[PDB]
């Protein structure tokens, strides 16, 4: 047998999870010494195991070879090597349990000082290496880990000398274990979260278990608190101050008057259990989680879950997230409404658990498991399912669920995510109800529910969800096992793809949860883009997705589908999600006199909230104030009037003049995660304007040799299309059909005999590549010896039969202008067998003169389609052209505002006035084309004119990438249609 | 009513033929006085009918805005805007008659001198405009043109003055006729055949109609001149020297002896016709066509037309093809067995009839229709049955017609191609029959076959045509029709698409039209690639197709489709189609005594013929000659004895030495078409090297920390690849099953559930993208201490389960190599539910040098695969690198030679010798991925190393980019295989 790395190669093939660590046990602040030897290595980095080097590296011989690197760190992101992004597919041939042979190995060293304080005894903690690790110290093997992001301790105690040590770990990136950690995410390999010193004093305090519940008749606390040493019970003295009590540990009592814990009051008692040598510091929270007629309870209540999917993701740090940014991002969620986590899909930083405690959110806590790239091959070969995988599973849910057992934010644990049905999931469930009865156990892969205490899906349609909340589902074939799923609440682990421009669709959802007892809510996929920062060779920066890293299989763009960019600015999927989830109902009457008021939370009355009003018109603020409204409890609703000036205004206004009438319901104080004023929900009452009144037509037109002149409109008789109006150039005007696709257009819409993705079923049908023929031109009589002028036009693409016939008629008293557009198809808009649906029924104007400001009165500020802006509210706006566009990372269509009456566009020293009965206004500095070739945002440029888009009807944007997609009733199926525009051109 | 050019595009829009031209009349070289106008005019360019000025250009005043152009020309191919390419789409909106906005106007001025020989009476010919032209002459309207591809004449007098002239014409590129032109090739408007002017003399003859038969029972010519002047029969005096006959005009007689025309024996005799004020000069041949028995024949036998269907292409002149160009083309044709031509889809230049009767073959002319572009709407809108088209396309047959009508080449007339079926298809061809019963109608788009002569169809598979062969294809549903249909023959209009690395399958093709009297053979599809030469930004000179020009729509590279290039350079599939359809065949025995002939020719015998035999051995030429044969009959046979030296040789040579006998039919003068020594066909027998001697396993294998040596061969303890073999550096060894897909292989494949091209199945199955792991290494015991190394290995590719286990075992005597490879499939090579096929089972051998010179024994010199390669003969072969490669437009997989003994690679100074049991040998400068990846040949860059391939087994190729797919016995499923190579290193 010649072969180099043989041995290597047959502990990276191991199925065992790793050895000679200590028992699992949880993560706990003690006052044990402790030292962190986070900070800058030594680091070498082999192609793979049969060249990397055995040449006595681990003494600190081998210097050459070796650079700096900090720990923790995923070593690709600091020029190591490079990320990659697969989602389903693994990067390797899948022959479970064999490495391929390019096989990152990277090599870490650090010497580090131990005072007389860590003997005789110490552990070395490492919190997370991806994926497999071989660790020495002073040149002894510890030994090994397994469980990418699971922790793991190795005793050092007659190894770790006083004054110098030399640690050395050798991490592979692949290894047996990367078979079942298959998530949607990037390939990161590193030691990648803390490594830790930590004193083992005599007499001290291993594990502890808090159980803390809660009996909602009594308002008693039910508080045990074990305690152990090396796997023995040890007497300890428990001490919660705030409740004046003083307890052995191991010893259940009823604590007379306690305040719960939840995600809306996240009430935390302050404890210490101490033994002679050690004390432990907690932080507990008495809740008590209970399934009772088909809902899911906490404290008594049905609660409601607003949740993300929350990955671990930094764009220059990969799976290191400082945490700064930890409680930014924390804060940011709570200040958009999320009261539900879930830590897809592993364990997150052990420092997470706190905080998640302090700010208050519900946490499913999800063991590291994912094994859906054998989905392909019919799970043939799933480790899930394998007997020789059973201990390393079983290993993992241990490990994940010791670690974190004693905190109240954790009220579900998960088995992993898309590892099919198998013998070792339900092993790893029965190890999870035995240890902690306390905690409902979730997994989505088997959906007969067998092993589990709720029923979870992803992506199940809005239709499917009602059908569950009515309990009204089709029946699994086993009768029993029906009869127990049927009596579970449901949960959507994953809903509202929010992959680029969306997700649509929210409402509908939104609706059902709170109409049924039996939805628990949703957890939107996913909170976070995974864009890496990377640059253009001229310095531009941007995020990067699958494939600008060189890897030979990837999924592009799926790893950049969140409601927030990956520095956690605000995609505007989170603006419409907040305002979806509000936990308060805010109804005003259309009279103005008063509003209803629904308070949608679970526990807490409204007395946190000021009520504030405003009314608005064009000249600015006309009233405003508050409004004391007595405290409504949970679930209860009340009318409160608005003061008497505020009716007294809208009685007064002419009518056709348009006003906003908002009331808002913001904090009154500080809260732990935003500052009085934060606004936490809102609801409007409009009085519209008046339809648009087109100009008398009074002025003639005026025929030139090549141009003709109506008032301040000029014509190409060549075109029949406008040159300028009122001085503003104009290139182009002609009617749309087409919009660049988003994400959600690049997916396949599953069922019925068309499944290819919209965008496909549009170049098919040349609705990316329309052109326009002139039928003619005629000048008609119009008022007092005016004239209009009637422009006839057929829309159509090269090699098809379908068109449309576009008649614009021109309007003018001199000062305004009157456009209407009449829309008649002239044929089946019927390609390959199907019915060719439209993004839009609009005109492009081409404008030969670059915008500065864009001005509307319609909703914003941010961008609205027919299925999404729910946070995009009544009101005048004014913004830069540029922050009219959308951030994403490959661009697409997107920056439309949906509902506008009228819109101002500065071009320089002139405004272009447009009013219409509702359209859709987008302005842009390039063109559709530039948008769609468009891979990464570097790729747009601007060319000088304005690209100004009017609709009066547009599509939704669903959510295709992943689940549903758009909706019947905001699908845009051809028809003839007819609309009138008005534009004015100020000086 | 405002818009302007409206006059214009109603004429563009015009269902008439046009307006103001002489009558329809043949093309005749007469004593008139004749000059051509061809040469340097004036030119210019609108975008638009809408924008073309109208500023008096027409008399030369709007000078400015002009420029020089060569007349005829093809304008885009001088700089004024761009070829464009579409196979079936048209390039604009589908609302016959209307015309797109963008389409180019072209202005054509030229001032010419007319003498008193043009008085009183004179015409100006225009033979060929695409598509609209409009004539002036001095200011005056003369009319306009339709029909791209034919000939129209206008009456001058009263109109020419003598001295200067102006003549001007408006050429629009589309227009109504548009929808009639849709053939697959460039669109290229221009005037771009001959502009003449003639004096029309008082007495003259303005039309003839040669009618000259033959009866093969007497030897006689049937002959018939008819001549007329303005529609009126005339007094006229025909002269035929070399048959001593004066005759009138009108007057049928019989000719005692003549000697019939074919395209093997063209006899032509020289005629004059001769009238008081003109003489025309004709050439006739005597033949008759008659459909008989379900046989096409001529002069009463049946023919074998072994075709090509000639577009008119220059790749830097577009469809001005220069009458050098034409005649070498047709000697080309000739020379590589050609017999039959068809006038793919339009009328040639009309010099080009004149060189098909001389040359000698059989044309079928093609009438200027093709609506193809209208299928997919299911032919809504078909000018074919649309009556207002009536006028219009009995008036392309009636000028196509007109035109042509003398020539003896001309055997069936066609009324269009892809044409759908119609009412007015229908009466073109009541009109042909009436007006020519001498020739038969043929047209392929209604398989019915109710208004035609033979039963056309295009890329019938072999499987079909065998079933039409014996007269036992499914019946129509009328049964009147059905009979009809049954007692026509069959003629593949196109057959074998020439598209790229192929045709395969032409062989079993052949073997059907000559076996079944009922088929009459094939015309391929094409006979030249339509490239356009283009430059890099480099100054490096390639071809185009389409895309290339900035297309909106286009066809990309369905251009490039011929068995030569845009320059005349053949193909492989030129030389392989050769061999297929050589008129004789020469079957050599095995014992080298004698070889069969078959004289497969219809007409001649074997007298022009010389018949070589040569014998060749590996040191050269042994022996070779001349045998006198006696003159075989058509289609019979006879046995000829070789020399007894020949035999001789034979038994004497050692058994297992190679030696290879040839026997080939050479021209013994000179022809037109080729000079004496052109080979015609030819035959061999083959005595075959034996199977390689795996050397005695006597050398062990030495140790070392890091490599492994055995003999010669160094290898890698990492990889268990050879690293040197005999000092030339091995980057890499590995399998191979995949290719860099053909042109054929991006075809879908219809029948069965799976449509996907094969090269699609290949990407989804990552047949592109395999991984090799190495299992283990270990030598075995050889003989007299000397070891075996074996080397295990498994391919697969990232995200699948499926691999080959793949054992190289290697053994050395220190001088020659042995390499064992096995192969194993390690589960179901199915992916998406079906199958993968494999292109290969071969080695790939990255060696760090670069290659000068290939020589191998096997088949050559050009490429070779399964189901092609007929044209490669047995021999020993050497070339340097770059000639090993194939120059296709689009780089794909090429330049493989099958059935390979043995090869050599010269590098440097070192020459790698392989030898195999028949293996197919290919060698590159770069990589398959480079070959796949480059698009065009300018792409391909040499990196340093040479890729050599050693396949076992390969798949063929096909046609399966337009037809048949590989046929199954050339189909490569995955399987178990094993093979032996020996390798030896030779300083
Ligand atoms: O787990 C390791 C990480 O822990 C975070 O809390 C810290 O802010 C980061 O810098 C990094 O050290
Ligand atoms: O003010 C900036 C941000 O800071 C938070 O503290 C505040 O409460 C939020 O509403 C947000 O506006
Ligand atoms: O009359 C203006 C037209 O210009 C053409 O160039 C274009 O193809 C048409 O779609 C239309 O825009
Ligand atoms: O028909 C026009 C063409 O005719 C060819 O015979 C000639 O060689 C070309 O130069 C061009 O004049
Ligand atoms: O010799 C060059 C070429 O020229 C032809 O005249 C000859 O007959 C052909 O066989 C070909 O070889
Ligand atoms: O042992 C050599 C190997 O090297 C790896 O880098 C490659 O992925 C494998 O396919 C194989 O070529
Ligand atoms: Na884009
Ligand atoms: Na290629």
């Amino acid at each position: 047998s010649l072969e180099l790395g043989a041995a290597d190669i047959q502990d990276l093939e191991s199925f065992e999870a790793g050895r000679g660590a200590l028992p699992a046990r949880a993560y706990l602040q003690s006052d044990a010494p402790r030292l962190s030897l986070n900070g800058e290595w030594q680091f070498r980095l082999s192609p793979g195991s049969r060249v990397a080097p055995d040449d006595g590296w681990q003494l600190g011989e081998a210097l050459n070879g070796f650079e700096s690197l900090p720990v923790p760190s995923s070593w690709p992101m600091h020029g190591h090597g490079a990320p990659a992004y697969t989602n389903v597919q693994f990067p390797f041939a899948v022959e479970p349990p064999h490495v391929p042979e390019a096989n990152p190995i990277g090599d870490h060293l650090v010497v580090f000082e131990a005072g007389p304080e860590f003997f005789p005894h110490a552990l070395l903690r490492f919190d997370g290496i991806e994926s497999a690790g071989t660790v020495w110290l002073n040149g002894v093997e510890l030994g090994t880990t397994r469980g990418s992001r699971l922790a793991h301790e190795f005793d050092v105690s007659g190894i770790l000398e006083q004054g110098e040590n030399t640690l050395a770990v050798r991490v592979a990136q692949f290894s047996a274990a990367s078979y079942v950690e298959d998530q949607d995410m990037w390939w990161l390999p590193g030691i990648f979260r803390d490594v830790t010193l930590q004193a083992r004093p005599a007499a001290g305090i291993d594990d502890v278990f808090v159980h803390a519940g809660y009996d909602h008749i009594t308002g008693e606390g039910i508080l045990k608190v074990e305690a152990s040493r090396g796997g023995q019970a040890i007497d300890a003295v428990v001490r919660v101050p705030e409740l004046a009590l003083e307890l052995a540990a191991g010893t259940e009592v009823r604590v007379p008057a306690v305040e719960p814990w939840s995600a809306e009051v996240p009430k935390l008692y302050e404890a210490a259990v101490s033994a002679a040598g050690e004390s432990v510091a907690l932080q507990i929270g008495f809740r008590s989680i209970a399934i009772e007629d088909a809902q899911f309870k906490v404290n008594g209540r049905r609660i409601l879950l607003r949740g993300v999917n929350r990955h671990e993701h930094h764009p220059r740090l990969g799976r290191v997230v400082p945490r700064d940014v930890v409680e930014a991002e924390l804060r940011l969620m709570k200040q958009h409404n999320i009261n539900a986590i879930r830590t897809s899909h592993y364990p997150p930083h052990p420092q997470f658990l706190a905080l998640a405690d302090q700010l208050g959110f519900y946490v499913v806590l999800e063991c590291d498991l994912e094994t859906h790239g054998f989905e392909s091959a019919g799970w043939a070969q799933n480790p899930s399912d394998d007997p020789q995988w059973e201990d390393a599973l079983v290993d993992r849910m241990r490990r994940t669920v010791e670690r974190d057992k004693n905190h109240a934010s954790v009220v579900m644990w998960s088995l992993g995510n898309q590892a099919g049905t198998g013998r070792n999931l339900a092993a790893m469930s029965r190890w999870t109800k035995d240890r902690d009865p306390s905690r409902p156990i979730h997994y989505e892969g088997d959906w007969s529910s067998e092993h589990v205490d709720v029923y979870s899906r992803m992506y199940a349609s809005q239709a499917e969800t009602a059908l569950i909340g009515q309990g009204i589902e089709p029946a699994l074939n086993d009768a029993a096992l029906d009869a127990r799923r049927r009596a579970m609440p449901f949960v959507l682990c994953e809903y509202v793809h929010a992959m680029g421009n969306g997700p649509g669709g929210m409402s509908e959802y939104q609706a059902l949860f709170e109409k049924y007892p039996r939805l628990m809510g949703g957890f939107v996929w996913e909170w976070l883009e995974h864009g890496i920062t990377v640059s253009t060779a001229d310095g531009v920066d941007h995020y990067g997705y699958g494939g600008d890293f060189g890897e030979e299989v990837h999924d592009g763009n799926f790893v950049t589908d969140g409601l927030v960019d990956a520095d956690r600015r605000p995609r505007p999927g989170l603006l419409d999600f907040k305002k979806v989830i509000e936990p308060l109902r805010i109804d005003v009457a259309r009279d103005w006199t008063g509003f209803t008021l629904r308070n949608g939370q679970d526990f807490a009355d409204t007395s946190a909230f000021s009520f504030r009003y405003e009314v608005e018109a064009d000249g600015g603020a006309l009233d405003g104030g508050t409004v004391d409204v007595a405290p409504v409890a949970p679930q209860s609703e009340t009318v409160v009037e608005l003061p008497g000036s505020v009716a007294a205004l809208a009685a007064g206004l002419s009518d056709g003049r348009p006003a906003v009438l908002t009331v808002r319901a913001v904090l009154g104080a500080d809260s732990a995660w935003a500052d009085a004023g934060h606004e936490v929900a809102w609801g409007q009452s409009v009085r519209e304007p008046g339809a648009p009144v087109p100009p008398a037509p009074v002025e003639p037109v005026q025929v030139q040799d090549s141009e003709l002149t109506l008032g301040p409109v000029v014509f190409s008789r060549a075109t029949g299309m406008p040159t300028s109006i009122g001085g503003v150039p104009v290139e182009k005007l002609g009617l749309t059909l087409w919009w660049a696709p988003t994400d959600n257009d690049l997916g396949r819409e599953w069922g019925g005999a068309d499944e290819r993705p919209l965008a496909t079923q549009w170049k098919d049908a040349g609705l990316n590549r329309l052109h326009t023929r002139l039928l003619g031109i005629s000048a008609n009589p119009g008022q007092d010896g005016g004239e209009t002028l009637t422009v006839r036009t057929r829309v159509s693409a090269a090699d098809k039969q379908y068109g449309v016939l576009v008649d614009y008629t021109w309007s003018t008293d001199g000062e305004t202008v009157g456009l209407r557009t009449q829309v008649r198809r002239d044929g089946t808009w019927v390609n390959r067998g199907f019915e060719v649906e439209w993004a839009r029924i609009g005109l492009e104007f081409v404008l030969g003169e670059e915008t500065e400001l864009v001005s509307w009165f319609g909703q914003g500020p941010h961008q609205s389609y027919p299925d999404t802006g729910q946070g995009a509210r009544a009101g005048w706006f004014s913004l830069p052209l540029a922050k009219m566009d959308v951030e994403y990372v490959r661009p697409q269509e997107c920056g439309a505002r949906s509902g506008s009456r009228s819109a101002a566009l500065q071009l320089g020293g002139r405004t272009l006035e447009i009013c219409g009965d509702p359209f859709a206004l987008t302005v842009r500095p390039y063109s559709q084309d530039v948008l769609d070739a468009a891979a990464h945002r570097p790729d747009l440029k601007a060319d000088g004119r304005t690209y100004l888009y009017v609709d009066h009807a547009l599509r939704g944007v669903g959510t295709a990438a992943c689940g549903p997609g758009v909706l019947e009733q905001y699908r845009l199926k051809p028809r003839d249609a007819d609309f009138i525009l008005t534009l004015k051109v100020r000086s």
